[PDB]
């Protein structure tokens, strides 16, 4: 009928299996331990082989490698490995029972029912929807009914991310500062009736004082959107809240500023930044954490035009601080401060703020991990082991006055959205959205080299990312619990 | 000169064809009040048949400006005078063939030429000397748009010459 | 006669001197404090002034300020606030006593005697020496008699730093393979005869199979040398070691693969990472450190010619690997594959590399800190610490095997010089030299981008850094003791 993901460990005496191939073993009688052995050399981790007829139910059976049954956390690579086989193993299972066409599959737990469903949901995800030609459309449900609410839970975790990278993925001119405003309403709304949306337009930026965002605004003829999104979480309703924050460039061409030609494409995920927290507000909302969230993101698009923003420009942010505008494709910046001070109004308890801010974070970590410069070394922490889990890592990087100090001296004005020198790119963009908060437990996630992916990750397809969506919702469900 | 300083330095958002000119006249003004200006529009411009500054102005989409300063410093008015002209651009990105983003910021002062005449003749009225001098200024900005100057272009100046 | 460095804090009811000052206060009958009062607004950090003729033998009194008398440590800065205010304001003062040209000053101890001496000592230093057109040249000794040995730790300690920052600075066609050898092996010699130096020729490195070493030497018509240096700390001789291992390029002009002509005059100091180390050995022998260091570092420059090393080539270094050099400037990591194998043989505790060895670190921090990559976060900790003593800041870095397997992959061999893409610059080059050490406590420092000083650092005038040779010997002082 349907195929089956099955796994397996290295070596012993025999290597063994992951319990439900055990079984499944003796069930087709001996006969899939036998093949295996026939077969070729053994399977070493996230490598595949596919035996064909061994059931009757199931005619294509993957055989996946799992790595050492021991596998555990790693102080080198500072996150869970055994998750990381999982994950990479049962996306290569599926990827395999996808190919031969099958429309559904069923999963080995692998002894974390989560990792195999993270595996096997972020391993066979696309954006399909503009492609008349699609690969075939395969349900993936567990093998099993013991291990039910974390594969659940890998489903949820994985889903939040595959939502952050349709929201990334989709081209801009469908992927509007609308758009995004409205599937992440019905998504929040569908996850939790315990919500409100506020699409809020123009004229309520411009009430808002919102000099800075708006400024990035009006070189496009396409409106701007500050969105505003409300999980009331906690018993008491009145419980401060954890604000999420996120530039939301649908399309960013860098303006007058006006990048190269070469791979401008990708800019359309320069929206990342709203649609990486966006999706970890909906995936706590779908998991219903004891805990008020506030997520906000400006959403505009950065455009050349006879009226957009100009090099040398000083527009004014919300706080009364004025911006030297040098270079107007440093406008994340611009667009992060106006929604950071608009933070500080909701009276919160942490405010992550996330963007796909600067090119120099990817040529720093480089996809690795996607760097976070905190006020708060409890916040790292916290930040920290949520990657050590999720195996989507997050490495801390230095907010130094030594680099508020070159964007703080400015010929026209208070702060200046690029700094004196080339070096040190993305501290010195993390150091100027400081002066726009006065908060005590602040974070700033640079997005920009965990944007896309190719091969680096392995249960990921060629493609947008959504990185770190699970590493933010798993910080929200350990700090509501 | 601190004057022509300020109307270079100050960002080209706040120091418009519009704002350059209004100065000026403040600044004139005060100096004498044997003066006169005029702060002439896109329409007296196309009446003008200015093609060429016209051609410039139109990828912005903020308004042209011809700036005619006039001091009446001579005893007999009827004396000829000495005209100052002056470029000013309030913000240069270069347009379709657009400047390259490596400190384009400094381009609010490519209405310097504007500047620098303009508070050269405030300051002969502020010293109030016996010579009638006119002060001409194209004010503009030059934007890449949909519809803005394109490479290639014959445009028509006021004299006939393409 | 001479000059006085004195200084105060910042407010309770009158600004605090330190109680030099007070005590010079006293000694002119209150005509400091007097004067100080008529002068103007008070004196914040590192800020100065100075009164003519208040003493018969101080015709010059510098007033620096030092800040909040109770500084300490610092969660967001991570180091000694205090001891930083210190030396940006003794610095500070001793250069408005020298631009007076008095050729002697007297310092404040400023409540830390090795602060102000490590103030006062890298405040007034340049290199001079080929400019007929020199500064005046000021001694500058300590005001008082009580705290002597910490002030002369201050002058060790900022003086190993100017040695490296002498044998940094200097033109390359100056400082050669063969004359850095020649320096440091005079300086190590003054420090302590219980040392031996090798300026080991090109038929000991060839005899070494050191073929990755010398294929980058061949360019250039000028001689390689392999540096050893060894400092006999220890009781028991036979206590294994802690070798210093840095990158001694004395041009880099990238070769085949060629630099552009901008600022490429800064690459005489990409020699940086042979100098940092040897200078911080030659301060633990001044020191007279009881541990046994080695001190390894290949010097040879890197210049096209007709016998340069070509992009496609494959050279084997000592441990079999082979290395395809597809760029020709990716050099350090090559002239460093050799001396890191060579560094086990001595049998080592901790292996601390160091090298100028990519502009993507620059990129990165930029002179905030320095980049250091280990797989010990126990030696991360220990270097760590020493940068809050110090001021000189260390930052860590991914040593993740995600970027061994970017430069694992290779058409020709076995490593690649240079990895698949363009992000992660500093994390593929350091997964590049994981491949050449199997040693435990392993630590990698880049230091590209504090290889210059302009203004972000105080105490240290415009140049090259000598970054940073004081975390590294505090590191062996605490490492001793
Ligand atoms: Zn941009
Ligand atoms: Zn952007
Ligand atoms: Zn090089
Ligand atoms: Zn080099």
């Amino acid at each position: 009928t349907k195929g089956l993901v099955l796994g397996i460990y290295s070596k012993e005496d025999e290597p063994q299996f992951t319990s439900a191939g055990e079984n499944f073993n003796k069930l087709v009688s001996g006969k899939l331990r036998e093949i295996l052995n026939i077969s070729g050399p053994p399977l070493k981790a996230g490598k595949t082989r596919t035996f064909y007829g061994l059931h009757e139910d199931f005619p294509s059976v993957v055989v996946v490698g799992l790595g050492k049954k021991t596998a555990g956390i790693d102080e080198q690579e500072n996150w869970h490995e055994g998750k990381e086989n999982i994950r990479a193993a049962v996306a290569a299972g599926c990827r395999q029972i996808q190919d031969l066409e099958i429309p559904s599959v069923e999963v080995d737990p692998c002894g974390d029912a989560q990792a195999a469903a993270e595996g096997a949901v972020l391993g066979l995800y696309e954006y399909d929807d503009l492609k008349q030609k699609r690969k075939v459309v395969v349900s993936a449900k567990l093998h099993g009914s013991e291990d039910q609410e974390a594969w659940q839970r890998g489903v949820l975790f994985a889903s939040g991310q595959n939502l952050a990278r349709r929201l990334m993925e989709t081209p801009a001119n469908e992927m509007t500062p609308t758009k995004f405003a409205e599937i992440v309403e019905e998504n929040l709304k569908s996850a939790s009736i315990k919500t409100d949306v506020f699409i809020r337009p123009k004229s309520w930026i411009e009430e808002q004082e919102m000099g800075s965002f708006l400024s990035v605004a009006k070189g496009s003829e396409e409106p701007p959107v500050f969105l505003e999104i409300h999980y009331k979480g906690s018993p008491n309703a009145s419980e401060p809240p954890l604000v999420f924050v996120g530039k939301g460039i649908t399309f960013d061409s860098g303006g007058i500023s006006i990048k190269a030609a070469a791979n401008m494409d990708l800019m359309r995920a320069d929206m990342g930044g709203a649609a990486t927290i966006c999706s970890a507000i909906v995936s706590a909302a779908k998991l219903d954490l004891p805990i008020n969230i506030v997520g906000l993101a400006p959403l505009c698009e950065n455009m050349p035009s006879g009226k957009a923003n100009k090099p040398g420009d000083v527009v004014r942010a919300r706080n009364g601080k004025t911006i030297q505008v040098d270079n107007t494709d440093a406008e994340g910046r611009l667009i992060l401060a106006d929604a950071l001070c608009y933070a500080h109004t909701f009276n919160p308890k942490v405010i992550i703020n996330a963007a796909t801010l600067t090119g120099a974070m990817d040529i720093a970590l480089g996809s690795g991990a996607t760097g976070v410069f905190t006020n708060s070394s409890w916040l790292w922490n916290k930040l920290f082991e949520a990657s050590i889990e999720t195996g989507d890592r997050v490495w801390r990087m230095p907010l130094f006055e030594h680099y508020t100090r070159q964007v703080i001296d400015c010929q026209l004005a208070d702060v200046n959205n690029i700094g004196k020198y080339r070096s040190a790119g993305a501290c010195t963009a993390a150091a100027f959205l400081k002066e726009f908060v006065t908060h005590p437990k602040w974070a700033h996630l640079d997005i920009a080299g965990v944007m896309t992916n190719k091969d680096e990750v392995p249960y990921l397809r060629k493609g947008m990312a959504g990185r770190p969506t699970r590493t933010l919702i798993e910080f929200l469900f350990r700090f509501s619990q």
